[PDB]
């Protein structure tokens, strides 16, 4: 499956793509404002994610740091990124269908649209100004809006027991972005797409 990753932000981002125990494609790349990077994701990929990283530095070997979304200090991510990270999440070719969503469970850094480029389903978007409106207690000094699990490490926010409800913090994310997951047991906003669809992830889709 192809994923075209487009940076419409006015700032550079370092895109990342991983399934947690391996890179997807090259796993990461710089995207200056307006640039597009097309990756190939193996059919059947379960639990893949794409995200943006901000304010990165990398040496000539591909080692460094990012303020949001850092994946073990690598340009080429093989692991998931450090919160806060807006997440484009997907599982492909699962009993004949693909499943996509956007999640704020690991916080928010960059607005994104995640849409199919082929027929048969619809896209999802989280493009509100979550960083600007972020509750004071969730603001990440390094940039972004942390989720409450990251900040407070409670069973309730982290849904550790498999029992949890919505919270004031989850409701903030949900109010700004109804079409993204706000906590683990949120009413699902997953979209079912035809198996083997192709996609576009756009950072800063509206500005």
């Amino acid at each position: 499956a192809t994923f075209e990753i487009v940076n419409r932000c006015s700032y550079t981002v370092w895109a990342a793509a991983s399934k947690g125990d391996a890179a997807l494609d090259a796993g990461g790349r710089q995207l200056n404002s307006g640039e597009s990077w097309t990756i190939n994701v193996e059919p059947g990929t379960n639990g893949g994610k794409i995200w943006a990283r901000t304010d990165c530095y990398f040496d000539d070997s591909g080692s460094g740091i990012c303020k949001t979304g850092d994946c073990g200090g690598l340009l080429r991510c093989a692991r998931f990124g450090r919160p806060p990270t807006t997440l484009a999440e997907f599982s492909l070719n699962q009993y004949g269908k693909d499943y996509i969503d956007i999640s704020n469970i690991k916080g928010f850094n960059v607005p994104m649209d995640f849409s199919p480029t082929t027929r048969g389903c619809r896209g999802v978007r989280c493009a509100a100004d979550i960083v600007g409106q972020c509750p004071a207690k969730l603001k990440a000094p390094g940039g972004g809006c942390n989720d409450a699990c990251t900040v407070f490490q409670t069973s309730e926010y982290c849904c550790t027991t498999g029992k949890c409800g919505p919270t004031e913090y989850s409701r903030f994310f949900k109010r700004l972005c109804p079409d993204a997951f706000s906590y683990v047991l949120d009413k699902p906003t997953t979209v079912t797409c035809p198996g083997s669809s192709n996609y576009r992830v756009t950072f800063c889709p509206t500005a």
